[PDB]
């Protein structure tokens, strides 16, 4: 109608793959049961997928992007399945893109990644509708209910992130089930060689990696009592969510959390349901994207369930700003030490907004879209999908 | 900072008073147990609130506006209690001044007539944000989920209803339960003369408005049951929707509806936990407002509950159009014989889309925020709320 | 020393493969649209292709399956999934399901990645036979009947009555978004199927993931007289929950789901309850046989019988071995739906194919799976090797 | 067919009856209610049926045996019953004559004397199918799933299991219920003792023989809380699985273990219903063989329940090795003193693998089928059951 | 420590309640109520909201 602002629409898609402790330190992973796959996350193939990056342009030449992990495979299904969807559409029309893409590929789907393919693609969809009206994400998803968004950090030295201004430090466990209790007791021996070196106020947060069982759960909390964990998190696989009734049933004073790898509404409704976990933890480049991710925060609210989102870099900040259940946020210290915070997405562009001193402000969420510039350096990284489809 | 666009921020509020079968017929109300009050609607005090517009004028001089019922009580609320949050705020930050203006009027509120209040500056504030830039509401909220809106027609004449090629039609009941077997009688006797006017085919679904219990609701649906009654509508009490699993287990095949006077993201979670309702029909200018019936809608899809909320005229449809799990839509008959439609809101607007052929398209909506003009012939009709301030 | 040195694991190979079921009306998930109800093509149901996936063994012995999951099942076999196979016993299948599964879980679980650990799962089975010279059905438990009798998917049941089948699966045309009009039609529809084929017949209904609750109970409400066998996938596999509900409204009627449900962890809920009458697993789809086999037992200790998706000798192979396996599916796939074609096309020379309605254990007396490729299809086997040429 | 093995079937079978602390030190058993028969195991019956084996011959003139407990009336069922279903028949056919077995003594049968007889048959079949193959049993039913088996060590001297070098020490209870508070007392001291003698570190499991009641088993652990054991086996009779509900609302941070009179795929799954156990423990000699064993195994593996089965030599060994959910088992120290381990067979067998250093590796697996050869020295003591037929 | 405190002041054997107007969620009320066993807090008021 001329009655109204004429938007403009999707005309192109294109992606592109992007060519420490994390990876050497011990950590506690569903592979680490087998000896050949427990000294290093990267032997089992946690880096396998890599990046990739999805621009898509509207007819005003307009440029949205976003970026993720999946790679190559990613970057097939969003030519050969997804952008039949997108061209020509109006980018508004958020929920029907959504569903769309979300139900025409429920038949190999519905959790892992093709939703991460998915996520991506909504991510560079808000992006877009953010650059044309200049705006920042944030004020188009329901404005911000706090003006500091707080950090805790990730990393294996929480004396860092009480140093730098986080709120608290979250650290992963290093030892698996299988390591039995010699395990258990390092284990536990670790986390009190960390609440001794922050002192006694100082959250600290366990990263299990989905990599327990529920006894063991039990057998740990209940030998880590008084070193007053802040929470748990990622204690079960997330095929075994059941499981955590009966984890607060011998520990119900305690907090546990999860659902880092856990995929659209239908899955964090589980994780709701039967109220046996504290927060819960989603990952907007993974659930779904931002639409979903937008109901999954609704439906928490209703039961006033923290939604505290995996560390996404500003694909999480606009939305933990603006939501009433959503209290403070993860920052990885991804520094090969883990005593400083470097960019969650490396030199791959400009302009990244990083909590220098624990926290950020709307002011530093104040640019169009996701407020995310390509350094014009690391064009020359961006490897075309072309080639993937050279048959 | 000067890379986003300079969003007005809120200004002024002001606040007005605005100055047949519905009243006449015999309808079942919750006042239909005693003699006086159950010939006349009027007689209890349906029409005793009134009604009242809200305006929300910007610092770039754009004004947003709302209208619904409350009346006097309403307009004294909105100046005393709720605009102290809103003047000098971002019209953009739609979750913050809700989750103030809620958990502030909390002593007092949660349910009811406060909530009304709330549910009319929160349209006023989408209306304003919809006309500064330069776009209908249902496109800030998610975008067309479809090009068309099905309406089906409440009222008493549904052969009328079919007529007009509204898909179709919803009857009140007659009779109330201390109307006894006689009444139930009169009852049966009435949803089958519609039943043989429309045809076998035509959808009929019955309004019980509060009015009934859980054996009366058996009695009288087992009675019912091959004149294939679509749904039957507020059997309940809002006071008592866990009647509705006993309700179900005596008519699992029968489908039931409720929630028209229900509020809060809170009140709703309730009506999705049994899975026990087919739809459930919240009230827009009644449940807090659209950002709250957002939340409340994503709760219910997230179990593929249908949201089918009250005939509110452009404020229901924009919302309508924009969800997945919203299929079509509620208008009421508002003609003294119930055989032609009337704007929802009477001589107040210009320019109210009506589906005189029983359906909208997104064209019909597209016009800057919710769509209507107030007629300068009725800007007499509004009087000013300073009476109500002057002790 | 006593006991035979089983050859490990030298290699593996992977290869990209290069009418009614697409082109008629069937209701679907993307049925809510007008562009993408006509065509299943449209919304992209053929959109992965189809992979090969060989595995050979020190010996030269090779094992091989295929499924659907195309280029990017391909890549992850030689990204991910190969560093667990090179030098393994291929006796080891628990080992290698859980390495595969437990390694792909922050990105797994269901879907896509499980499809490839499935078609590495099943080409391992097939070498073992292979190496033993002996079927895998003898491998698994023997055979539990002699016969394994079928059903058929398509939408002439008519043709499947005429063919020997013992039963007929139709298509369900239309979904909820086609409101009452389309319901009507669906009751329409249904009864022509029942007055064609006559009172005994039984007539099952694929509704392909496309309804509700609500529709569900209105529709088998209207049915009621037409003695529907049982009602398939009725609900998004997201929503196992609502048949409760829809059991609550219709527990006289048979219900069934686990086509596009994955692992014994996604099972489980399926048999919690008891509310699915049968359970419908996709060996190519769900983890393999490996984990089948315990999909299967964790049902039979229930008594739910598992009735596994057409995946041609990959369930015929279960499907006769198993207590709680009665009979199985397979898909009228020619054009009309009126006769049967081989499942896997010209691939391989010699799929055994219920031409009669049943299989005997004679037919499925070849070593492993009892596939052999087809050298005239060997030039459509494009190898995957385009796909790591960055 | 011609394609493939031509694979001998089963010819003959035949049956044969073989001619300290475990009898005679304080343990608890349900018969220790009454007085004279407190002190000694065998007076009221442990010892009462005695052991047999059954030897499988295929057309090949290879032979599969096993033996198990049940002695005289088992070697009866054998040829008065099960023999019929056996003879002509494919012996890779293993769910077939396992169902056929089970469902047609199930008037009789079900639990106890019968499916012990159903075991040794099960177990004598895949011994021949190893032997006929050349392939020991573990490489046929899902291969290697770790290198090492680790062995906990039952009976009277864990101390002695500890210098033997077994991860943990499973000790029997000495004092029943009926023993009254005093044996109360003398079971906290007891145990109080071992774990003083094996120090703090030392796993130790306590086996109570069926022998408790829920308030006793409730008393009596909230009594060794300090003493901080392991687990608690066989608290309830195997009639009153439902109590560990019961048990898990007092102690949920406690484990507790049960399943060796216990049979079948049926019999189990109400084990791990509800999951009040941490471990089960069938006995395979005992629940109907290793073709159920396995059915057991993968029902507790979709729940994450490990099973650990009883000591029941290579039987057991070769299950343990090949699931993924079956993370250590039991040995049991048959020596008089308790402090040496010797072959659980006796002198029956001239290689039974024995965890002399608290271990098995898939090494001393590697022989055909279960890899006992039968001693023919002690062939003499194999009395024939044909006696038991001469009426 | 504002809790401590009063129970200090009045000594072991008085009875202290404590209004929590609607204020607290699960998690919270579960934490501070676990913080305060050896105030032996007689009861805990309003720690929910009403919905």
């Amino acid at each position: 109608l001329s009655s109204v602002k004429d938007f403009p629409k999707i005309k192109a898609i294109r992606s592109f793959i992007i060519g420490h402790w994390l990876i050497d330190s011990d950590i506690s992973t569903p592979a680490s049961k087998w000896e050949q796959y427990k000294k290093s996350r990267t032997s089992w193939g946690i880096n396998v997928l890599g990046s990739f990056l999805v621009e898509i342009e509207a007819t005003d030449g307009t440029v949205g992007f976003a970026t993720g992990f999946g790679g190559p495979p990613a970057c097939w299904l969003v030519h050969q399945h997804f952008e039949r969807f997108l061209i020509g559409a109006d980018p508004r029309n958020t929920n029907l893109l959504f569903e769309q893409m979300y139900r025409a590929s429920m038949f190999y789907g519905r959790k892992g990644l093709p939703i991460a393919v998915i996520s991506v693609i909504d991510l560079a969809l808000w992006d877009l509708l953010g650059k044309v009206r200049n705006e920042p994400v944030y004020r188009l998803i329901g404005g911000a209910t706090k003006e500091r968004l707080d950090f805790y950090c990730t990393g294996p030295e929480p004396t860092a992130a009480k140093a730098m201004g986080f709120w608290g430090g979250k650290v992963p466990l290093p030892f698996c089930p299988d390591d039995g209790h010699e395990g258990l007791r390092k284990n536990v021996e670790f986390l009190r060689k960390h609440r001794e070196a922050v002192g006694p106020d100082f959250p600290i947060m366990v990263d299990c990696y989905m990599s327990l069982n529920v006894s063991y759960t039990i057998e740990l909390v209940k030998a880590c009592l008084d070193l007053n964990i802040n929470w748990w998190e990622e204690c079960l696989s997330p095929d075994d969510t059941d499981g955590f009734a009966l984890i607060k049933r011998a520990h119900p004073t305690v907090k546990f959390t999860t659902g880092e790898h856990e995929y659209s509404r239908y899955g964090f409704r589980k994780l709701v349901e039967g109220r046996n976990l504290d927060i819960i933890q989603p990952d907007v480049m993974w659930l779904g994207g931002l639409t979903e991710l937008l109901k999954v925060a609704a439906l928490a609210a209703a039961y006033d369930v923290p939604v505290v989102p995996h560390a996404s870099g500003p694909y999480s900040y606009h939305f933990q700003i603006s939501q009433p259940n959503t209290p403070f946020q993860e920052y990885l210290a991804n520094s090969p030490d883990g005593k400083s915070v470097l960019p969650v997405f490396g030199d791959l562009f400009i302009d990244e907004p990083i909590p220098t001193k624990g926290y950020l402000t709307t002011a530093d969420l104040d640019k169009p879209g996701f407020g995310l510039t390509i350094n014009p350096a690391a064009r020359a990284k961006l490897i075309p999908s072309d080639y993937l489809f050279k048959v």
